[PDB]
């Protein structure tokens, strides 16, 4: 092999967090870029579970829209997870306050957001916290759902798991979450994806979270489609959104049927 081929510098810190830090790597030789995310194993009682899971659930992801797995390297107590460099940033940045951005550029995320959620569920992985801060953007606009670190197995021999841990960010978590002791992985998933949607179209987030509690949800389930956020958002993706924020996750639309949806299937708009 060539020599040196092993060695990768350290360019700059792309993102950090209660994790730690996410540094950009560069191949000595090659010049090859990849994101290696550092986390320190410190202390032990939240840690040898953490780190391992979400390397665990890495190895198995393959698909064109989530971040690409490389491997990882243990040292002492510094844990290094060589993970895709996605050079086009975070999709929250391509997100206008309130404005969001062109209709068109929003379907094709949409789009390929769905694709790799499919991909996922489809694998039996259910990411818990999708959010415009964890989808990436590659050179080419192409979005790649990242960080596994919440991510968790719903479905395994073909058989169900119903979650019952809360986890997420509270203004893209589902009702349910908040409401029962059990639910569905999956319309979780969902929920979310149509918050980001909304936050794309709106440049603004509906509510705080999805409680009767909170104004805004209230209003929501009370149709009040007009000058609140909904008013932003033309006709035809909003009775999208219409499908996905509906409050019982039974009755809430699934991924195969969304995909039958007028806007989804809109040419440009
Ligand atoms: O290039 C990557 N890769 C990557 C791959 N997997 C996880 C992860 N980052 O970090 C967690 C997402 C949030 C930090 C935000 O991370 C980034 C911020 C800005 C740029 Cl240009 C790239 C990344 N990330």
């Amino acid at each position: 092999a060539v020599p040196f081929v092993e060695d990768w510098d350290l360019v700059q810190t792309l993102g950090e967090g209660a994790y730690g830090e996410v540094q950009l790597a560069v191949n000595r030789v090659t010049e090859e870029a990849v994101a290696v995310k550092i986390v320190d194993m410190k202390r032990a009682v939240d840690c040898p579970e953490n780190i391992k899971k979400e390397i665990c659930i890495n190895k198995m992801l393959n698909h064109e829209n989530v971040v690409k797995f490389y491997g990882h390297r243990r040292e002492g107590n510094i844990q290094y997870l060589f993970l895709e460099y996605c050079s086009g940033g975070e999709l929250f940045d391509r997100i206008e306050p309130d404005i969001g951005m062109p209709e068109p550029d929003a379907q094709r995320f949409f789009h390929q957001l769905m694709a790799g959620v499919v991909y996922l569920h489809g694998i039996g992985i259910t990411h818990r916290d999708i959010k415009p801060e964890n989808l990436l953007l590659d050179e080419r606009d192409n979005l790649k759902i990242s960080d596994f670190g919440l991510a968790t197995v719903f479905r395994y021999n073909n058989r169900e798991r119903l979650l019952n841990k809360m986890c997420g960010t509270l203004p893209y978590v589902a009702p349910e979450l908040l409401k029962r002791r059990e639910f569905h992985a999956e319309p979780v998933d969902v929920w979310s994806c149509g918050i980001v949607l909304t936050a794309m179209l709106a440049g603004e987030l509906p509510w705080d979270q999805p409680s009767d509690s909170c104004q805004e949800y209230s209003d929501w389930k009370e149709k009040k489609t007009y000058l609140n956020p909904w008013k932003k958002i033309d006709s035809a993706p909003l009775a999208l959104l219409h499908k996905i924020l509906v409050e019982n996750p039974s009755a809430r639309i699934t991924i195969p049927d969304i995909k039958k949806d007028r806007w989804y299937n809109k040419p440009l708009k």
